[PDB]
């Protein structure tokens, strides 16, 4: 499943709703800390929307439970993510995830 | 896993080495046989390595216990395909996926 760790609060009340648009900064890396991305890095923070299939399902129930403003820790089971078979050059066969995920905003 | 049933049989001593193309027609159906895909259909065989992340973990499995000329019926667990994401607008999150693949040729 999921797990989702507070690194500092949200505001305690704007919770993301499906279809609306979520706007993220956020991380990813082996459990072992190694980064294989960061939309940071990039200056450019990621969008997606809740309930299109948009991402992987442990951000699908991670980021739902943030709420606006709140940076934390998702740390994702491979079923999850990419279980057996990984994602081709980056991530391994049954690897848990983890993201440091900054909501920035719902639009 | 995966679970292998054979349809039709191979030459029961030519089985595919990581490394080597594999040459193959196949259906994809959800376990109540609504077929999804089929390369049959666009009248072209999909072709593809052993070894390098570039099919589900269900098939890299799955194909290698086959021998040239066996058809199989490949079933796969949702861990070693989508798991609980599922693939955009064709398959639903924790689905077990039933393919009928015909092994036509290495090279
Ligand atoms: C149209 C194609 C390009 C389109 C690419 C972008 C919009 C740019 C966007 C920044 C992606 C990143 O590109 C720099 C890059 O992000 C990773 O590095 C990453 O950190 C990651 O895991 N993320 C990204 C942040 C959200 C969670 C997760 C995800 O859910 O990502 C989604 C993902 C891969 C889902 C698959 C979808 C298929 C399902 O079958 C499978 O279910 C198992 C899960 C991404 C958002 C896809 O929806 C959309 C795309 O792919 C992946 C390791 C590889 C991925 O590049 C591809
Ligand atoms: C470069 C991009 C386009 C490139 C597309 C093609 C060469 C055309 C090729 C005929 C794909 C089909 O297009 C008509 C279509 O085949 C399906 O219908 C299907 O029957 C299927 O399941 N197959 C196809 C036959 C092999 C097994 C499986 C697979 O392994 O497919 C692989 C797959 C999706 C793996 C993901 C990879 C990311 C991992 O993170 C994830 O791990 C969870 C698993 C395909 C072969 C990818 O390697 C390569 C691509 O995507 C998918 C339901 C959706 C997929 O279209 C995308």
């Amino acid at each position: 499943g999921v797990q989702v760790e507070t690194i500092s609060p949200g505001d305690g009340r704007t919770f993301p709703k499906r279809g609306q648009t979520c706007v993220v900064h956020y991380t990813g890396m082996l459990e072992d800390g190694k980064k294989f991305d960061s939309s940071r890095d990039r200056n450019k923070p990621f969008k997606f929307m809740l309930g299109k299939q948009e991402v992987i399902r442990g951000w699908e129930e991670g980021v739902a439970q943030m709420s606006v403003g709140q940076r934390a820790k998702l740390t994702i089971s491979p079923d999850y993510a990419y279980g057996a078979t990984g994602h081709p050059g980056i991530i391994p066969p049954h690897a848990t995830l983890v993201f440091d995920v900054e909501l920035l905003k719902l639009e």
